[PDB]
């Protein structure tokens, strides 16, 4: 049905409760409330919303940028899955060039071979994405 | 030679001078000072400590704990590289998970084929990783 309460939600996806209700509060995902109880509830469509903000979390996209592609009168969501794809493959291969060079790094290590400094840093990209924060990606 | 500059270090890694010096200041990646113009120099065993702690944080540790990782008595790299590699593969497999849940929503959103809740959410992971903080996987 269209009434999924909250932890439901948080239990189906992996998502905390803190979490949702932050998209809530933001505007990013936005349930009805439940005329007898005052609960939120999710519907089927709140929870392919959820899905593809997920694609665009595991991809690095900050919350505001995800909200405006959402949220654009233009949305065309079998467009935006593809795009999405493709971002996904790439981030896919470039995992793929990093163990790569990860194994050549343990022959390294061993002696087996020796490699150069640009050996070394093969597959690490943190320029690939603009919307990308240095420190996310490499601080604390 | 084991004199390369923070300028040179930052080219070749594509990590920031303002990152090497946050690595510098909190003493996890601490390069010796030139005698003559005072300015960081970075040794090869310099280089190869920043390529591991860039494959700790394509995995996710916080810096405070590829720290201590890194400064531990009993650091074995060869043992440390290894559990890295099985790590890295393990994120491989679940954007390959990732990647086939999107390819079946492609065709959910077209109408051949119709999902349940769980298949949608089939890859995603946010309880492998124990450092990992949620807001920073999912918020902004």
């Amino acid at each position: 049905s269209n009434a999924m309460q909250i932890k439901e939600l948080a239990e189906l996806t992996g998502v905390s409760v803190r979490t949702l209700h932050h998209y809530d509060k933001i505007g990013l995902l936005v349930p009805q409330k439940d005329d007898w109880n005052g609960y939120r509830i999710y519907s089927e469509k709140d929870v392919d919303k959820l899905q593809q903000i997920l694609f665009f979390k595991e991809l690095d996209f900050p919350l505001k940028k995800i909200q405006q592609i959402l949220d654009d009168p233009l949305f065309d969501k079998n467009v935006a899955l593809d795009m999405q794809r493709h971002l996904l493959i790439e981030k896919k291969q470039r995992i793929e060039t990093m163990l790569a060079t990860l194994d050549l790094t343990i022959k390294n290590e061993k002696g087996e071979i020796t490699m150069t400094n640009k050996e070394k840093f093969t597959g690490f990209d943190f320029s690939s994405n603009p919307y990308e924060e240095e420190a996310r990606k490499l601080w604390g």
